[PDB]
């Protein structure tokens, strides 16, 4: 069931148990939660950012709102003010609507950056490795996670009611043990000059070293991304989805205005830990991958 349909359409409103299983369930199994009827409303006066030309450096509009820092867009201090309050409002309200859905993640639930993504997506052209509309798991070559996870909620939010076009590929465990036979280690020292270097914040592990091979490979597999079993869904304008973009196989084909919400989770505070890409790597390769990993008996 790649994809779970949800009936809640308030950023507030509580949910009943029944649900709140429904969805961590199926988050945990690597299925897409839909929400058709969430839509994340703007303000008047924020309705002139749905143009790309607020763009200036990077394709996405970032916001951190640990710091309160907006990057990636140039303009005046009104006008950085109300994106900020658009990003951050949008933290606040997917981080409410997480703990309302979620309380077996409690505090755990660790909120990391905003993202405002007002490029059309069919207009796209980049490195095999950056294109997205290639199925990959997500994992980032300068942000190494130490196996903790990417927990991602998503909002359409195009005012011409254009869908955003995904596919969603096959389960992780299927992923990769196809593309197992192409993966290999790192070479020694490497990854400690990246770090020494600031090429990456923090130390990769060994487990980020191989998600980002899982993604580079697979990306890079032509039969492997034309053949592979894939399900095309168009999610509507006005709709929400939440989805562990590490583990869910995804790819982008065509849409516009996005808003987006990245949250960590420590893989100890999953419901079944034993579904963690970590946990599968480490089992696939009979190997500890990650050097702090709190140690248990
Ligand atoms: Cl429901
Ligand atoms: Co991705």
């Amino acid at each position: 069931q790649p994809i779970i349909q949800f009936d809640a359409e308030s950023w507030e409103a509580e949910f009943t148990q029944e649900i709140q299983d429904k969805a961590i369930e199926g988050l945990e199994s690597g299925s897409v939660l839909f929400f058709p009827k969430l839509n994340f409303p703007l303000l008047t006066e924020e309705l002139k950012f749905l143009d790309p030309t607020w763009v200036s450096g990077a394709k996405n509009i970032s916001y951190d709102p640990r710091s309160a820092t907006l990057k990636g867009v140039e303009g005046k201090s009104e006008d950085l003010r109300l994106l900020s309050g658009l990003l951050k409002r949008y933290a606040e309200k997917t981080a409410a609507f997480l703990h309302l859905l979620f309380p077996f993640y409690g505090s755990s639930l660790k909120i990391a950056r905003t993202s405002f993504r007002p490029v059309e997506i069919s207009g796209r052209a980049t490195s095999a490795r950056k294109d997205d509309t290639r199925l990959h798991v997500d994992a980032f070559p300068s942000s190494p996670t130490g196996g903790e996870r990417i927990l991602r909620v998503f909002s359409n939010i195009n005012p011409q009611g254009k869908p955003r076009s995904w596919r969603i590929g096959e389960p992780f465990q299927n992923y990769l043990n196809h593309l197992l036979p192409q993966l290999s280690p790192p070479a020694p020292g490497k990854r400690f000059l990246l770090y020494l270097f600031g090429i990456t914040k923090g130390y990769r592990s060994l487990y980020d070293h191989y998600m980002l091979e899982l993604h580079d490979k697979g990306k890079l597999d032509l039969e492997y991304q034309k053949n592979s079993p894939q399900v095309a869904f168009d999610f509507p304008a006005g709709s929400t989805w939440i989805v562990f973009t590490d583990q869910v196989l995804h790819a982008v084909d065509k849409g516009q205005f996005l808003l987006e919400q990245t949250f960590h989770l420590k893989v100890n505070a999953l419901k079944h830990p034993e579904k963690s890409p970590l946990k599968l790597l480490e089992t696939a390769l009979n190997k500890k991958l990650v050097s702090s990993e709190s140690f248990k008996l």
